[PDB]
């Protein structure tokens, strides 16, 4: 979370650092993170002193041979912010991870935004009570915010409820450039406090109704990469725990049958292989509703229900 | 909800003015939520030009991160149109939401057009404390109109006649084309009168034999995708309660049915998704057409029957 | 294997080393194996112009005839990493010996990465068994390098899990100048020890135009033919394995083609002709992968049965 300023004073001329804070970059180990030539391809200065800020970044920033030794034990301090119900934060190894994408998806009415309520409300919650004690944020690309629904969860853990709502942010997402702003906005915003949960509901419900077509507006998966890239920059120089929610297509070939029924996710695989953890989720009965891991490198596969009570996710 | 008033004097001339708002744009918010590919592909709009007016309309709204607590201080004045049956009251919790799509639906004689003949002429009216005297939009496709109906019906409201006959705009398309386009017509007309609500009643009974088939599918999704995203635009913009019923189609495949439900919305997971709540409906015995919530953000799983007669909604 | 120590202060002196070790090259083969041009053009105060000194030191390169049988005896006994499966060891007659490129794709729920960390973990099994007996190094931009991973395999085959921890020398990086820096010491954590296998998983993305139109050039095609050439000079020189992960795009067979195989790898021409080994990864019914090649120089076309469990990869 080290800012750009803590680079100026280490023989840094003011110029760059006001040039870098403008251009959207913010923290130290995001420069460290960024490639050559981005950095390059700014203003015309940055391109001759390249070759001198990058290794002033780096010689800080430990980004050598992190081994496993010491990967392993940076992942103890993980969080592992809890779900709501016990049944998913078992099956999800006591909570959805942090510091990575892990995002889920489903048809409709599937509690997407319930889950994404409950995460904004328990990763509030101290470190033994399931939750990183951070202040969390939300970008909503629809407006079904429903902070009534935030209150309401807040009556199950104690936890009060007029603090609960002035501890979490908000951010109106209105297309593809403005997820990105706020994205960049965001940074700046979270770099002198303790953020542990990130939430975009569908992060790619803008993608989908604006870049609409093949080869027409196929340049989507090029955007949609780079978005991803930038979830995983900031969930891995902050520790944040990035919780996008994806909506799903269907398959409309001559088979009926299919894996994972015809309802697959969208994206392709620009947001396949861009997304750590990835939840299916579908429709039971009343409140009950069914979990299934579609993508995660640590986890198997099965099945965890989950009922939308009035109080959020629980049973 | 400001209109186009400062964006032909906001340094940039009013030349590329006019030609956004011949485009499609009416106004500085839906430019503000626009993203830049949009103002790019039109024509005589260069790309520096296009960053310029994105950042001046950025920079004209908040378009930024604010507490929940500001959120919650935006709820407090949600203004809800006053359903007509008390029950109703009790289950959709104070009518319809303002930042929402509502999807009501079901199959024939099923009470799908009271409902919108009753929720245009409510809210043009101060009473049940509902305040915002407001109007009705009545953009018809099926043959639902009947404007005989709609003045006759003003009985248990009691607010006289032709008031309202005057105070409903009234267009019937007949193509998916015709529905799209005429959403820009409808904002460019209502951005300075106060309108409470827009209905367009069987929007998707077009999509059904205008794009026929499977191999014209595609087409056809990306189509109603970009009409709801037009939807989603208009309501965050303008805050009114824009309504959508639904058709239904058969489920011939005979399983996953159990003798329970043999019919789904037409649509798919385009229209699944982009849609706040909605609700099933199902006819009783006699008149007493009966209700369920399919689904809502905020709103609990409640079947609650409801009746029709002549005036419209009631116990 | 090693520099063999001859050539310091002897016509190249110690200074002009450490010239030449800014870019790389501290092997004297590594050396040798370097275009002249990019030795003498290196810095100004490293012009290094009568640098024939390379050539002459032919004794250090195995250049001449050597008789096939010394090939074929060094090969017979050559080592072969299993992969934990029997049928995924017999479907290939190890194919995944010390010295070649190893490259996988597939869609992402097969479990690219997955084996990647298995023949990581088995690579320090001794020599008449499956592995290498070394600390095999790893480099992962994608980030899922997951340690459960790493102990769990390695339980598979009755091993502790301190010595997986410190036998993999992972690194993380988005910029493509992070992954060749970490290459160019790669030979300086390869001179100490044994490890026999440079695993580096993901591929780094790249930013392309985000507000400037659509279609770009990358110079990403010689940027990887490059980084494929430090791959294989590297495993050339020490004799180690070098293994690589590919990402799959679609749509590729949409012009009018009968779309068997869609899934088409990323790299164009570059990813093929500088790969000798390649391995195409199919999704199964649930955990039963199936492995299959596209193009081996002495292998045919095989398909194999294996499944991933709690403990690695395996029936
Ligand atoms: N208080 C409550 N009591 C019971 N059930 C509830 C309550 N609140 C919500 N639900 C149910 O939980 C569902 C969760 O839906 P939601 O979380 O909006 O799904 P989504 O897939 O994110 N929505 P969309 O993608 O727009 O179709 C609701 O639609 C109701 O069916
Ligand atoms: N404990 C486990 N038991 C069984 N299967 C598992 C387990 N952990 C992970 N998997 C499977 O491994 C899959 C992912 O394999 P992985 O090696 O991460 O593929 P990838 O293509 O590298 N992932 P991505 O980068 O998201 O495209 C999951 O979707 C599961 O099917
Ligand atoms: N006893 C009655 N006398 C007169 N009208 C009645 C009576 N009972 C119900 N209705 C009418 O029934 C209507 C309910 O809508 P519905 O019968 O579904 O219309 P529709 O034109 O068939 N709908 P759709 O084809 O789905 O657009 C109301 O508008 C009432 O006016
Ligand atoms: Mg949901
Ligand atoms: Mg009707
Ligand atoms: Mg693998
Ligand atoms: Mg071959």
């Amino acid at each position: 979370p080290q800012p750009i300023s803590r680079l100026e004073q280490c023989g840094i001329n003011a110029n760059d650092v006001k040039k870098l804070e403008e251009a959207g970059y913010h923290t130290v180990e995001a420069v460290a993170y960024a490639p050559k030539k981005e950095l390059i391809n700014i203003k015309g200065i940055s391109e001759a002193k390249a070759d001198k800020i990058l290794t002033e970044a780096a010689k800080l920033v430990p980004m050598g041979f992190t081994t496993a030794t010491e990967f392993h034990q940076r992942r103890s301090e993980i969080i592992q912010i809890t779900t709501g119900s016990k049944e998913l934060d078992k099956l999800l190894q006591g909570g959805i991870e942090t510091g990575s994408i892990t995002e889920m998806f489903g048809e409709f009415r599937t509690g997407k935004t319930q889950i994404c309520h409950t995460l904004a409300v328990t990763c509030q919650l101290p470190i033994d009570r399931g939750g990183g004690e951070g202040k969390a944020m939300y970008i909503d690309t629809e407006g079904t915010f429903r902070p009534e629904r935030l209150l309401a969860v807040a009556e199950r853990y104690g936890l009060s409820g007029s603090d609960v709502l002035d501890n979490v942010a908000y951010a109106r997402g209105f297309n593809t450039d403005h997820q990105t702003q706020l994205l960049y906005q965001a940074e700046d915003m979270m770099v002198e406090s303790r953020y542990a949960l990130l939430i975009v509901d569908s992060a790619t419900a803008l993608y989908r109704t604006d870049y609409s077509g093949r080869g027409e507006l196929s340049a989507r998966q090029m955007h949609l990469a780079r978005f991803l890239r930038m979830l995983l920059r900031l969930a891995d120089e902050f520790g944040v725990a990035v919780v996008i929610t994806n909506q799903v297509v269907a398959q409309v070939d001559g088979a009926a049958m299919f894996a994972a029924d015809p309802k697959k996710p969208i994206g392709g695989n620009i947001i396949a292989h861009a997304s750590t953890t990835r939840l299916y989720l579908r429709k039971g009965r009343g409140e009950t509703r069914i979990c299934k891991i579609y993508d995660s490198p640590c986890l198997p596969e099965a099945e965890a229900m989950f009922a939308i009570n009035a109080d959020g996710v629980g049973d």
